[PDB]
């Protein structure tokens, strides 16, 4: 495999579903690739969201960044958007890794919100 050059958005295929408050953010993501949990961040623009709990990974060991917590797979990532006004969005970060050596860049993605009155 000497096209393990891959693009981002195939190694870690980001997805959102959102029904009113429960926004859900997945990754689906390719076997021999992980993404490192200590590099999501997600910050709402015009909203008002819960902190976001990360769940439980696998401890693994690369030299980007010494014994890291990573995902394989998928994750899952469920988002309580408590308020949000129209055009609001959500900025979601993240930076994945491929078991054949090289680390990806952070990448980000700006998901649309849709408006969510408060209570």
């Amino acid at each position: 495999g000497r096209s393990q050059f891959v693009p981002a958005d195939q190694a870690f295929a980001f997805d959102f579903q959102q029904n009113q408050h429960d926004l859900n953010l997945t990754w689906q993501i390719k076997d021999g690739y992980y993404l490192y949990r200590k590099q999501i961040r997600i910050t709402p623009e015009h909203a008002k969201i819960a902190d976001v709990q990360l769940p439980q990974g696998v401890w693994h060991e690369d030299e980007f960044y010494g014994k890291s917590e990573i995902y394989r797979d998928r994750l899952t990532l469920p988002v309580t958007i408590n308020q949000a006004s129209a055009g609001a969005t959500l900025t979601v970060t993240y930076q994945g890794c491929a078991d054949a050596g090289f680390c990806y860049p952070p990448e980000t993605k700006t998901v649309p919100l849709s408006e969510v009155v408060a209570n």
